[PDB]
């Protein structure tokens, strides 16, 4: 297919989504429930949000809402790291056990799930009028990733498009990790996305160091999302450009995704190395490093590290495919 094909069947394919409203207005409410619940547990407490919500600056349909909980003094330090150990750990589950307990308090009918699978401590909730959100506490990275890709979008607002197509992609192949059997993040599609258009020129750099927690706002205005004008010629020639690069310019074997630098990231200067998967475990069990994407702000993580050289094989194969299909829309 052309860029031109690819491009119509993709705006045709979002014809629903644009049709119903995009503000980022819908979350203000569920903001003002959560700071209800938080203020019951500390009134000094501060509620942000960030994910997709805070990225894009619309709020999709089937996307969760992310809140983190932080005290004054965690905004002032708007640029500090996020302690990986155990006592951090241990501080965030305490709070957020409080928290999930008014909650439940407070919203007889809601679903408060202590998640504790996972590297960071999060409550799950499911209210019902897809009322749904993650709250974490006492972390800046998330607010810091998510105003950093909000900048790169609002540089570009368009781009937007690509990545959406991405996510949606991502999820109907069984690539995202939100699927049984996926292995890449919807933020580790976004990181690609970006590294994709930072090396087409498309975007420009942006030093990861530069984003300032304390110059965020809890809850970012809404960024105006509109149709791709010229029929998804521009989308369409970004998608066939994008699955090109991932599949004939990005040296998965000798490069790394990156945005912690314009340029070229190497596996060999982070010692992503096969030898380091020898020692590296995550969470308790092996990273991989066969696809590589750089986390800008956490130290030595892999965003790709559970891609294995089978999900490696399947993303390959998925990169292929998605070119004859339009990323699965002509069916
Ligand atoms: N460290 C790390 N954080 C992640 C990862 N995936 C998601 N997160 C965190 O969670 C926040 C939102 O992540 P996601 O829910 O996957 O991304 P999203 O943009 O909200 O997309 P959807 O919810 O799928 O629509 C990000 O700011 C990340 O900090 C990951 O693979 N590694
Ligand atoms: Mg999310
Ligand atoms: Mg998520």
């Amino acid at each position: 297919p052309s860029p031109a094909v690819v491009g119509r069947s993709l705006v045709n394919s979002f014809k629903q989504f644009v049709s119903k409203d995009l503000h980022t207005r819908h979350v203000d409410a569920t903001y003002r429930l959560v700071l209800d619940c938080v203020a019951a547990v500390d009134p000094l407490m501060r509620l942000y949000t960030f994910g997709s919500t805070v990225v894009y600056g619309v709020h999709e349909k089937g996307s969760d809402v992310d809140f983190v909980v932080l005290n004054k003094t965690d905004v002032e330090d708007g640029k500090g790291g996020d302690a990986a150990t155990q006592v951090a750990k241990g501080l965030q589950a305490d709070i957020l056990a409080k928290l999930a307990r008014v909650i439940r308090q407070k919203h007889l009918s809601w679903n408060v799930e202590e998640v504790r699978r996972t590297r960071v401590p999060v409550v799950r909730v499911k209210g019902g009028g897809a009322v749904d959100f993650d709250i974490t506490a006492y972390r800046r990275n998330g607010v810091r990733n998510s105003a950093l890709l909000r900048a790169y979008f609002e540089q570009n607002p368009p781009c937007r498009w690509l990545s959406m197509s991405i996510k949606r992609w991502s999820k109907q192949t069984g690539l995202n990790a939100s699927v049984i059997g996926g292995s890449i993040t919807s933020y580790g599609f976004n990181l690609m996305v970006v590294y994709y258009l930072l090396q087409r020129n498309h975007l420009q750099f942006v030093p990861p160091s530069t984003i300032d927690v304390s110059r965020v706002e809890p809850l970012p205005p809404h960024l105006p999302l509109e149709e791709p004008a010229d029929e998804g010629l521009e989308l369409g020639t970004q998608v066939l450009d994008f699955l090109h690069f991932f599949l004939h310019e990005f040296d998965s074997d000798k490069q790394v995704i990156s945005l912690n630098r314009p340029g070229i990231t190497t596996k060999e200067e982070l010692d992503w190395t096969k030898s380091a998967e020898d020692f590296a475990r995550m969470n308790g069990e092996k990273v991989h490093y066969q696809w590589c994407i750089e986390d800008p702000y956490e130290l030595n993580l892999n965003v790709g590290r559970n891609v294995t050289p089978l999900k490696r094989d399947f993303l390959r194969r998925h990169l292929e495919k998605a070119r004859d299909t339009a990323l699965l829309t002509i069916v």
